[PDB]
């Protein structure tokens, strides 16, 4: 393995030849250990607290869920615990007839994806421009840098030989140029998958790349009308730890559809970045803290630009594996057997592949599956076989499924069917409100002014009013948030990193007007283009189904509260200062 690995492995052992030893005592199990040298400390075991939300959402100041989201340990000791948990762990290779209908099913899911799409390389340009609308952090300097893009030229050079020398995965400049690059190339070779939309619904049917989450209610009703058994959405267990050497041979089959100079370059971040991989990890020791240099030829690593494209199409795969079992297409003996009859795959994926993709939505390794009945509860052996180990329940015991589309979790969430006064149904996206206070009140690193601070606040209110405007306590909040912000403050820094996230919320445009726009002019399942003229028109949940979310309405805390946040908004607002204010109450 050291003729993939041993350049990158040098370079680190040169570069830290000063402090480099190897640590008898290193924790590693199923990783291969080359390696340590000394650091400094990396991460918090707390994280920063939002003062504005956290003064504007005073009955969560006694709530378990809020304070638990408050910690959440990213030091050595963090990092330590976290890996030897799930990421330390070895996947039973699948049986020969599993691993052959994976590469059947693995060969025409790919010939469908590229029906219409070809692979393409993306460009420094592209990356650049993603950079540049994403944080106007140092990242930007150094795709400013032309230095940083000589140092991405030799790298490609060595990769265009078959060789690496500086493409490690992280669990002064020069080993941050390192980093972004190997990003780079990656991005260059496999950033097509997301940047030509591979996984939209159109091409993929089973995904929902670009949708957002305002769509995905929407698409789970639309399956909940195809005929067939109960919806399915089963957790895996550490996704990315399941991923197998079949796996990753299976993905990367792409290359077959690629350019030649294209291939070369996929081919290159396939064999020596993914089917073998460097990883860097931060560990605390009696003398400090050092960090531990491992390798293993499996695994997703998790920060990876083809990992969200590569887990979809891989659980994809897997999906319609399950639903094949379901459908006595394969048997006990068909997964154990090396010779395994090709044909009736074939025949399957040929005949039915398509329809069984579109009773599905997956996004990496959320999968909600309609099978054609209720078998597919039992159908467990290929799941189970290929890795795919369903989370807390017994190996064998069945799936549980849902009857009613609005029960199905999906992304975090869970979409309610919302009927507005005038007749007209809305399809929302909710969760336990703990979850979505709790996040707000949790700021993003520290010496922030309350400026920056009250501007984060205000992007989560924005958030609220566009998509939890339906929850009663998150619209008041949300209301007293903007009261509290001046008017002209832009939200600055995400909500959230999510792939559904589109951030229409990131503006000082009127949030009727924003809401109007995505849930009735630019909302496909919205026949009817009626705007809404006031607030009093955009609907909630039923009061029962919003205290059934974690709704506080009803306690007296509540009222309290409710009856009391002009005072509160006044104190925000006479900490910021003699600013411009508008009363959203
Ligand atoms: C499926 O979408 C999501 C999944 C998870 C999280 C939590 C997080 O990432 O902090 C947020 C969103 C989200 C919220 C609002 C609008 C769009 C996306
Ligand atoms: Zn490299
Ligand atoms: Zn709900």
């Amino acid at each position: 393995n050291m003729d993939v690995i041993g350049e990158r492995i040098k370079r680190i052992k040169e570069e830290h030849n000063s402090t480099w030893h190897y640590d008898d005592e290193n924790p590693y199990k199923t990783w291969a250990y080359h390696g340590s040298y000394e650091v400094k400390a990396t991460g918090s075991a707390s994280s920063m607290i939002n003062g504005v939300v956290k003064l504007l959402t005073k009955p969560w100041d006694v709530v378990p869920m809020v304070t638990q989201m408050a910690m959440t340990d990213t030091t050595p000791f963090g990092q330590q615990r976290v890996f030897k948990e799930k990421v330390d762990t070895r996947t039973p290779r699948p049986l020969p007839g599993t691993r052959k209908v994976m590469e059947i099913t693995a060969e025409w899911l790919w010939r469908t994806l590229g029906r219409n799409k070809r692979p393409r390389l993306c460009t420094r340009e592209e990356f650049t421009k993603k950079v540049r609308t994403n944080a106007a952090d140092s990242a930007k300097a150094a795709v400013e840098d032309e230095e940083f893009w000589k140092l991405v030229d030799r790298e490609r050079e060595l990769h265009k030989l078959g060789k690496c020398g500086s493409c490690v995965y992280n669990m002064s400049r020069a080993i941050w140029y390192m980093w972004l690059g190997v990003r780079y190339l990656e991005f260059e070779a496999l950033g097509f998958l997301n940047e030509d939309h591979w996984f939209s619904r159109e091409n993929s049917y089973s995904g929902v790349e670009g949708e957002g989450l305002h769509k995905l209610g929407y698409i789970l009703r639309d399956i909940s009308k195809i005929p067939g058994g109960a919806m399915y959405a089963d957790d895996t267990a550490g996704w990315d730890t399941r991923i197998t050497e079949d796996d990753l041979h299976n993905e990367e089959k792409i290359i077959q559809q690629m350019d030649p100079e294209h291939r070369q370059l996929a081919n290159a971040i396939f064999k020596l970045t993914y089917q073998n991989k460097v990883v860097k990890v931060q560990r605390p020791t009696p003398t400090g803290t050092v960090m531990d240099i491992i390798s293993r030829k499996d695994q997703r690593g998790s920060g990876q630009v083809g990992t969200y494209g590569l887990n979809t199409f891989t659980n994809m795969e897997a999906q319609l594996v399950r639903q094949m079992e379901g459908e006595g297409v394969l048997t006990k003996a068909d997964l154990e057997n090396p010779h395994l009859l090709e044909k009736k795959i074939t025949q399957w994926l040929e005949t039915k592949g398509v329809e069984r993709l579109k009773r599905m939505a997956i996004s990496g390794d959320d999968c909600v599956v309609k099978p054609i009945d209720d078998r597919f509860a039992n159908a467990l052996l290929a799941l189970n076989d290929m890795g795919k180990v369903r989370k807390d329940i017994p190996q064998w015991q069945p799936s549980k499924g849902w009857h009613d589309w609005q029960q199905v979790p999906f992304c975090s969430h869970h979409f309610h069917e919302l009927i507005m006064k005038d007749g007209r149904k809305l399809v929302v996206p909710c969760r336990p409100q703990d979850e979505l206070i709790g996040r707000a009140r949790i700021s993003q690193g520290a010496g922030w002014s309350l400026r920056e601070t009250a501007c984060l606040g205000k992007a989560y209110a924005q958030m609220w009013s566009l998509m939890y405007f339906h929850r009663r306590d998150l619209r008041l909040a949300s209301n007293a948030i903007c009261s509290a912000v001046p008017v002209h403050w832009v939200p600055t820094s995400r909500t959230t990193w999510s792939i559904h996230a589109h951030h229409q919320w990131m503006t000082t445009e009127d949030m009727l007007t924003v809401w109007n726009r995505v849930w009735i002019e630019e909302n496909p399942w919205m026949e009817d283009k009626t705007p809404v003229t006031t607030w009093e028109n955009v609907p909630y949940l039923g009061k029962r189904e919003d205290q059934w979310c974690g709704s506080l309405i009803g306690l007296t805390s509540r009222a309290t509260w409710a009856q009391n946040i002009p005072t509160a908004i006044q104190q925000v607002r006479s900490l910021i200062g003699n600013e411009e204010f508008l009363d959203y109450m």
